[PDB]
């Protein structure tokens, strides 16, 4: 009996997480769902964006599936970003973000890469100050975190057909912070002689992803850089409607779509639940249910190929209609 | 005569700047070219990447055309990155990077945008420190610098028919630094009632550029963010072989390709000089020779459409063969 | 009636503030006393060391007299230093700390000086971070805060007999922070030709205060530096049982002893209320009741000279006895 | 023989170092002296305050005896403070600074204490930035540097009869940096069960040193704090004419007076050489010549007690005259 923590969050979180649940239910696997709260709406009702109860429930489960949470673009007393809080507190240091071609009109063919983003430090240390009309933020790179994110990315590349790892960085401008990251990952690469390791300055990396994403296997990079490159890559293979992720540490994992709360479409009945469902597939993989994971992915691909499709894929289908198509496709496998 | 400082830098700078010089010569304008040096090779021979003499030559000229300079990915005592030193020393606070559909196979149609990149602070303040195994860099945002770059971007938007500015930022995670930037630009936008000002989180902006770049007019953002978005954008419209830029302060400007020294192709006689040539067109415009600037851009589009083409555009033309085609087309206008 | 906010705080604040109230009551002046709460005991009772109510009460009065408050030597959730919060929030930028010989055995004669301590920034911005086993704190000096503290100290020096100002600093090891302080105070000094302005390195300053404190008139210095030198100075003239201060901003002021909550003697009935009483005298001066202030100070001197004395001055009097003697001396003037 | 490196520095270093040499010569020990230069004049001649040649000489001798060097109160391109450079580069992490009563007019009796100051980090890390009119310095405290200085002070306390260590700190205002210091020294104290370990807030500590310095045995503290407290303590026992020090690392040591170059009396041949001579005595102790140290100390005390005396001690003797008397007293012992 797998205990799964389900956390909806804000906006389209309320729409795509129940969809993912319905698909998980249709695997037949023994699953016990445990509901918990985080995000802006939780801050409004409980006074904190992440109640202690929610941490307890996550830790009491085998894995968690998170939708999304909205963040203000300014200081709000008592408010801190929910998922970012969870990432640092549970030490979910590896953010694993695959980008794969799928059979939809908006997708470049031939793409199969994974972005591995350091998920605890960098600018995301969030240590900012304002003095008169000058604001300063720490960007922090530690050897320790670089070793762990590097090792994580190397394992992933070693486990993949092409065994190629690109280190994306700005060491040329930031040789102490970005340089420590670069050199540390190259150092741990010595324990992975099967992996071919390359480095790429991050702006070039972004131009290469646009022009020839097929060249990449695994990309490892730092926190903010990974945030950016992973939305870019999603754009290459059909958009945020489809892009999954895992926030993975040593003892737990929180699986979530790369996308946010999407307030421009929350309440319209049309959000694409594919990203949340494929995040659930990654979750099944992490739990040791590789077969069920593949079946979920297969089901999604069948529907993506032959319809119905949500508006972000050029269709006119509701979230409900798309989810049901995926459930029936899965039942037939 | 207009005095134009020429600086080749490293790698393909030695190839594309002479090419650009030859195209300027064919405009028929009176130009006195003042050669100066900078970069990695300059540091090896002189002990500094930017001699004082070079600075004096730049200030003695109406404008400067700069190739590109190599930087290492590690601290090298006495070495500072050349273009970055110039940017800060000469206070070239606005980095203007147009991205525009061109008639070549690698190019999306319908793209016409300008990225206005704050060119002075953010992470490029270069105040890094290392303490045992933790490294820390300052990311600095000031009201003053944000006012100036916001005004520059608003002026450019006001001058363009679609009257739209997007502010790309990450203020949801960095509300003091990125938030100050966001708010200050919004404030100064009050003097520009004709401009439609929108804000967008930088990861989402990167996805939007990949999926629907036609929706953008002008984009303003901070230093590292604009570095990344502008190589992204170069990929949309044929690549770094074509992308021009201007580093523009209140009293001077240094025009240069977005691209670097490209050591993988340096010396092979095949680099695309279009980026340098179009940067010279931006320079001609800055100086008040708008007609000549249009004639240069037209010559370039003629050659891009009908060939010959360099290998980055799928042809087999040399840098000089391409340049000769542009000079010939220029003279026929 | 003058409204006077009374805040006891922790430890011996409970003992010396009621004593100072009694001496104020014996001046004959029209005084309405308004009680408010701050400190550690307030944090335990109310969940914050400075309730908003306390801030309002302070602002609704002509002046405030504060005892002292205990601070932990570690992070305690929800707790912040009370007096430091009030200094920053109410912008009480000048901490005026006089050191004057008194007729008691513990005291050097011929001493009459004022330490003017910047009360807002330096190390006291309290912006600390911990990354693995490395901890960093900001030490901030701004031109503006240095201008205000410089002017405050030059005005005070201008109005005293010797018209001499010493700027105590460590510009020698910290040229950007301490140097800015040093240079800025020297620059505002140009508007005060009446004052002889000298500078002195702070360690040397500490040695000179030990060996010839009689040489000093006014000393101006930064937050932490002035904290240290002011305790040193108190020790020269009878100790902390005698040393008064004012936290003075542009629109209000909080008077308080230099001393803290003295937990080693809280509840022993023997704490010297002279410091609190002299602070009340300073308060009277700020309010424009100079003759009342001189009477209070005279009554204090009479009792110090004749006895009875508290144990910190070698005597055996209770706080109560000492207080009654000052009340009696005051009424006989 | 012992190889002893001698560096004069600037100002009165040119007077007190030759004096100390003279007294060393008169001990009758095999000593080769090796001259070397550093400081501000040295910066003016050779372009650096510390030539590599000087570091090399230091590292080639058994110990170094340093004079004092001048430093400005503003940035000077190319200049770094000499002793501070040597402290960091040679990792001379413990600055041992004894304060003992001597038989002279300006001396409190019954003082015998040692200040052990962390000599490597804190505010001396030399990482300042200036952004518009705001300057910021790093104040850094590491667990490692704290363990190290802690253990040095604990060993010294264990070796003394009163077995008491005070930790002077400001962890009430800076709980992360100063707190880390406090807590770490307490941790390492568990290996020294014989030592009584107390903590004291540095301002209170300064007042206690003024009023009852006889209560202190060993005092450990951070870099800037120790600087101030050690000049304070020199005042107690006759002044900077007498106060000696050692900068002790694991593999080398630089002994030097607490005092600076003393530009107010440099050139007049009146500087008190006792501090330098007592620093040479500390150096003899360090080299294993414990008995010669005790003789040098006894010689100094005889001359301080019986005369002649320099002006700082209320006499009229020259540096040479005083020196010759010390040599004559040493020779008769
Ligand atoms: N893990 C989390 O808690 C995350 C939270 N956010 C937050 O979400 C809020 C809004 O962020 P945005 O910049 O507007 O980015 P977003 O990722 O929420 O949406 C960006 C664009 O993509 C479209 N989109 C996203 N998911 C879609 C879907 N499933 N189906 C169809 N269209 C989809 C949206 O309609 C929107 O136009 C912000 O507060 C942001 O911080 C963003 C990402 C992750
Ligand atoms: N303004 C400057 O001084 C700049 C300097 N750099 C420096 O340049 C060096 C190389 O950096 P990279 O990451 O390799 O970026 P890059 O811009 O030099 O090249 C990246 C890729 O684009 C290709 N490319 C660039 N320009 C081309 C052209 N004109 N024609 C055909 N192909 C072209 C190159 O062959 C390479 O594969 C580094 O040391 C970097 O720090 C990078 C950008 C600007
Ligand atoms: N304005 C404020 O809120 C202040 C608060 N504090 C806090 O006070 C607490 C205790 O600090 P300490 O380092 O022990 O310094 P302290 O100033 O409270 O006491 C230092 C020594 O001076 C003696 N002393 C102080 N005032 C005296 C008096 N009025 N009559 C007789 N003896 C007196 C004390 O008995 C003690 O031995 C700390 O948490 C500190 O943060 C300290 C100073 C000011
Ligand atoms: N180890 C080193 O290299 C040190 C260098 N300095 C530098 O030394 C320079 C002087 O700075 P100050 O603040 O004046 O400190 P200082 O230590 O040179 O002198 C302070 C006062 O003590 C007197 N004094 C010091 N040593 C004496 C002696 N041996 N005999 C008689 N009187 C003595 C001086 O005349 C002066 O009035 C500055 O440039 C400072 O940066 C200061 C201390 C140590
Ligand atoms: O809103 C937030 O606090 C986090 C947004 C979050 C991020 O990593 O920056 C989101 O953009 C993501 O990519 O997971
Ligand atoms: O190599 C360097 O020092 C500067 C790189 C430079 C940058 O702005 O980051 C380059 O990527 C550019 O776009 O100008
Ligand atoms: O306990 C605190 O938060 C501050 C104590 C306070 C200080 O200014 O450091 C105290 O020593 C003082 O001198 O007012
Ligand atoms: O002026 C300098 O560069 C060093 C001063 C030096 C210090 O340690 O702060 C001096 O005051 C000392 O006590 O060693
Ligand atoms: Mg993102
Ligand atoms: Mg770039
Ligand atoms: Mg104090
Ligand atoms: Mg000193």
């Amino acid at each position: 009996a797998y205990r799964i923590c389900l956390i909806e969050g804000d906006g389209i979180g309320h729409e795509v997480i129940p969809a993912a649940r319905r698909v998980l239910e249709a695997t037949g696997l023994p699953l016990e769902f445990v509901e918990a709260e985080a995000g802006w709406e939780t801050f409004e009702r409980r006074g904190t964006s992440v109640p202690e109860e929610t941490v307890e429930k996550i830790l009491s489960c085998h894995a968690t599936l998170f939708g999304a949470a909205t963040s203000p673009t300014r200081k709000v007393p008592g408010f801190f970003g929910a998922i970012r809080y969870l990432r640092r507190r549970l030490d979910l240091y590896a953010n694993v973000r695959p980008a794969k071609s799928r059979p939809v009109p908006g997708s470049r063919p031939g793409v199969d890469l994974v972005i591995v983003r350091e998920n605890t430090e960098g600018l995301y240390v969030e240590q900012e100050r304002r003095y008169l009309d000058v604001a300063i933020a720490d960007a922090v790179i530690s050897k320790k975190a670089s070793e762990r994110i590097g090792r994580a990315a190397l394992r992933i590349a070693e486990g993949r057909p092409r065994k190629t790892l690109h280190i994306a960085h700005k060491a040329n401008v930031l040789p102490l912070t970005q340089g420590l990251f670069l050199d540390t990952v190259k150092e741990v690469a010595k324990d992975f002689p099967l992996v071919n390791v390359q480095d790429i300055i991050v702006d070039n990396c972004a131009m290469q992803l646009v022009m020839r994403p097929e060249r990449f296997d695994v990309i490892v990079t730092t926190n903010l850089l990974g945030d950016i490159l992973s939305d870019l890559a999603a754009g290459l293979v059909g958009g945020l409607g489809l892009a999954p992720s895992g926030n993975i540490g040593d003892t737990t994992a929180v699986f979530e779509p790369v996308h946010g709360s999407a307030p421009d479409i929350a309440g319209k009945g049309i959000a694409n639940p594919t990203a949340a469902i494929l995040s659930a597939a990654m979750m099944l993989d992490y739990l040791g249910e590789k077969e069920a994971a593949k079946r979920v992915e297969k089901a999604v691909d069948l529907v993506l190929e032959r319809g119905p499709r949500t508006p972000d894929l050029g269709g006119d289908a509701t979230t409900e209609a798309f989810t049901e198509a995926v459930v029936e496709a899965l039942k037939s496998l």
